């Protein structure tokens, strides 16, 4: 209402009550004019490799992105969550846009001037029928910034469709977003909508205190037998004789078991110590990849697998983990001290190590003159009796992904981590309404190319309720908790420096508490 | 001679959780029933000692 | 106030009972600790202090 009344108030806090936590984040955003109000066909460059070809469209619209956990949880909030809860999941969200300001920019005479345009509008619509290509869930920049005092730029919306090389095909779709209905907002108007999450499984924010190969009573023998010797000493040599034993603690690898470890898709191993790696360019040639319509894509991060085995923390899968950048890290070819490499070590209780074989299978039929032969299994699809953990989530990491619209999707938990949703939180798209500049006094049928330079700013609030599954642990000894480091330092972790720059010093997962298998 | 049920492991994903040795996979199997004889201390000293008792009456049930 | 404990039982807390130990022909600095019982009743950990003081000169009858 009017011009002198704010359309909303600042809400940032977390409310912990019972099995629920509610997070609220308010930020200040700025929206420019994109593409000078045009839709543009875009494509890969002429010299691009086949694996890098694309075709699509850039739009004049922007969109809002709060699909990272930091956007909602403070570092102290994240600690409170991960130290006390076995699981959590999102329930509902609220979204608000308010305190909208449109401003005119006159760059005349090399001097910039900025004035309020109290009459201009912004257009906002939710894609609640999921009729546009969903580009959230691709881990793009442009989120609400983790620190509440920071002002962020709204990212530009674009999408890809079917390409053959740099060219489109008959099935390529083009979308005009102005062909949707949208709200027009003038200074003093606000925008709200609500969303309910579908029923989704809790994220498992625990590690297992048991391993799948150690589930039996070590004090008692099995009543089942296994083949323990295939020959026996006969005089001066051996002869073929099959012999059988019941497995106890002494031969614990040989016990009959009910379950199998999860599936595998083997990754190459790289060392954080530089001298242990081969002196060669293998970042692509040695990469784990999939092949789709004659194209190779890197499998990154791929299926959830343990980063390393015991005492090998310096090793990680080539493209098998999420890697976050440190504050101020650049885009291209940075050193390893500039990035933060997550560790999925916790899931090695049930999941194969990413850089090892799944196991060994028999390849032949032995006999008197043929010895038994085995082969390493480097790729293992799911088997009946397999169990596994999903990838962990991080404070820096994504929250949800849209499950692709397909006939079949096995265990549709997104591989970068988080909650797979058939109807995710809808895309919220926004743009400044074009305001034409001074027209000619003689009619012209050509479209207007001359506009008044404008941008918008405002406040955005996002409120998410989360359902908690509290830890109820009967173990006697104390557990592992996330804690801040104990010593003195120049800067405090998760703080601003003397220049006002907020930084996140390390990745924080969720799995600190333990449970039995 | 074989087993009847197994406990399905507590995990994010488990495809066709029928136990491989055979039988019925159960997310909540028949619970473990644990039993022990309550320790009965033997003749204690007549001067107090803070050490824990190591001497008991031999019992079975 | 300095005699409030059970004289029959030792304390589980420790106090510093020796600051040096005989080493060859001399002593060397070595900190040693004991639990206080009835034999060293002045050394027991206590919860309370005597009241305040404002010292007077002593006169004989």
């Amino acid at each position: 209402d009017g011009v002198g009344n704010s359309s909303g108030n600042w809400h940032c806090d977390s409310t912990w009550m019972g099995d629920r936590v509610i997070t609220t984040s308010t930020r200040t955003w700025a929206l420019p004019t994109y593409n000078n109000h045009l839709y543009k066909q875009i494509s890969s460059q002429s010299g691009a490799s086949n694996d890098n070809h694309y075709f699509g469209y850039s739009t004049p619209w922007g969109y809002f992105d709060f699909n990272r956990f930091h956007c909602h949880f403070s570092p102290r909030d994240w600690q409170r969550l991960i130290n006390n809860n076995w699981g959590f999941r999102p329930k509902r969200l609220n979204f608000k846009l308010f305190n909208i300001q449109v401003k005119e920019v006159t760059q005349n005479d090399g001097t910039t001037t900025i004035a309020n345009n109290l009459t201009s509008t912004v257009q906002v619509f939710t894609d609640s029928e999921y009729q546009l290509p969903y580009v959230l869930g691709s881990a793009h920049q442009g989120c609400l910034p983790p620190f509440p005092a920071d002002v962020f730029m709204v990212p530009q919306y674009g999408y890809l469709t079917l390409n053959n090389g740099s060219q489109a095909v008959g099935r390529s779709s083009f979308y005009c977003l102005e062909y949707f209905p949208s709200q027009m907002l003038r200074t003093g108007n606000n925008f709200t909508f609500s969303y309910t999450f579908e029923d989704v499984p809790f994220h498992s924010s625990y590690a297992h205190s048991q391993s799948l190969d150690r589930l039996m009573n070590p004090l008692i023998d099995q009543y089942l037998y296994y083949l323990s010797r295939t020959n026996t000493p006969s005089g001066t040599t051996t002869q073929s004789r099959l012999q059988f034993s019941q497995a106890g603690a002494s031969d614990i690898r040989d016990q009959s078991r009910n379950w199998l470890p999860g599936p595998c898709y083997r990754q190459q191993r790289v060392s954080k110590t530089s001298a242990d790696n081969n002196n060669s360019e293998y970042s692509w040639t040695g990469a784990t990849k999939y092949h789709l319509n004659g194209r190779d894509s890197l499998v990154n991060p791929g299926p959830a697998m343990a980063s390393h085995k015991d005492d090998e923390e310096k090793f990680f899968p080539q493209s098998g983990v999420l890697i976050f950048g440190k504050q101020g890290s650049e885009k291209t070819n940075v050193d390893i001290e500039k990035v933060m490499i997550t560790d999925e070590e916790e899931i090695r209780t049930t999941n194969p190590v990413a850089t090892e074989q799944y196991g060994s299978v028999s390849t032949n039929l032995q006999r008197g003159n043929r010895q038994a032969a085995t082969a390493d299994v480097n790729t293992q699809g799911v088997l009946p009796g397999m169990v596994w953990q999903d990838r962990d989530v991080y404070l820096q990491g994504p929250i949800w992904a849209k499950i692709p619209h397909t006939d079949g999707h096995f265990h549709p938990s997104p591989l970068m981590g988080g909650f797979g949703l058939k109807h995710p939180p809808p895309q919220i798209l926004i743009k400044n309404t074009p305001v034409p500049a001074n027209p000619s006094t003689t009619f012209s049928a050509a479209k207007f190319a001359s506009f008044i330079t404008q941008y918008s700013t405002g406040q955005v609030s996002v409120e998410i309720e989360w359902e908690l599954q509290k830890e109820n642990s009967k173990r006697w000894n104390p557990e592992i908790q996330y804690t801040s480091n104990y010593n003195k330092s120049v800067n405090v972790d998760f703080t601003v420096d003397t220049n006002g720059v907020y930084s996140e010093p390390r990745p924080i997962g969720t799995r600190y508490l333990t449970r039995n298998l």
